[PDB]
């Protein structure tokens, strides 16, 4: 197994997979490692095995019908999987914890938003549909430009969403354009 985290790049106290290579923290896995299993298999190789068993769910898909669909539970771990790939980027950081407001000529979102309450809504099976995530993903970034303005710290956001975006494409199988 690797000798780093998959999600944070730093050694610690690591749990391995025993179906890949990778290592992971506690709770930089998501969902966070359990307890006691053997064999332990990591949210890659899960979504991996989803894949292998219906070869026909890589086909391509509308990104509306996509976001209708109800949080069954392979919905819920391609979400928490999604989660994970943008945690997995280093830039996530600044959207990682709770955020506060206080820049001359902004005023502080209606509906502040940023990826451990997600982390948490997730964890609490708060979104009934894959809608929800997506909106609040969405809303990270969304609230990140519009306050930042014409900073250059505006393209944070700009460069987490492409991520967020890039990553919710491949794993939802949305058709290419
Ligand atoms: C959809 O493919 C999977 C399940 O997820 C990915 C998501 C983003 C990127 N970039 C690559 C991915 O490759 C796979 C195979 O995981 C390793
Ligand atoms: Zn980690
Ligand atoms: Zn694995």
């Amino acid at each position: 197994n690797s000798n780093i985290c998959e999600v944070c790049n730093k050694w610690g106290r690591l749990f391995c997979c025993d179906t890949c290579p990778r290592s992971f923290h506690e709770h930089c896995h998501i969902p966070s490692v359990e307890a006691n299993k053997n064999p332990w298999s990591c949210i890659f190789c899960r979504i991996k095995t989803i894949q292998e068993r219906c070869p026909e769910s890589q086909s391509g898909h509308q990104e509306s019908e996509v976001l209708m669909r109800q949080m069954l539970p392979e919905e819920q771990l391609k979400c928490e999987f999604l989660l994970l790939k943008v945690y997995c980027d280093s830039k996530s950081c600044f959207f990682a914890s709770e955020p506060y407001y206080n820049r001359e000529g902004s005023q502080g979102p209606q509906k502040p938003m940023w990826l451990n309450k997600v982390k948490t809504s997730l964890n609490e099976q708060m979104y009934t549909r894959v809608e929800g995530f997506v909106q609040d993903m969405r809303l990270i970034f969304h609230n990140h430009k519009e306050f930042y303005r014409e900073d250059k710290f505006t393209r944070l956001g700009i460069q987490v969403q492409d991520i967020f975006e890039k990553n919710f494409r491949n794993i939802f199988a949305i058709q290419e354009t």
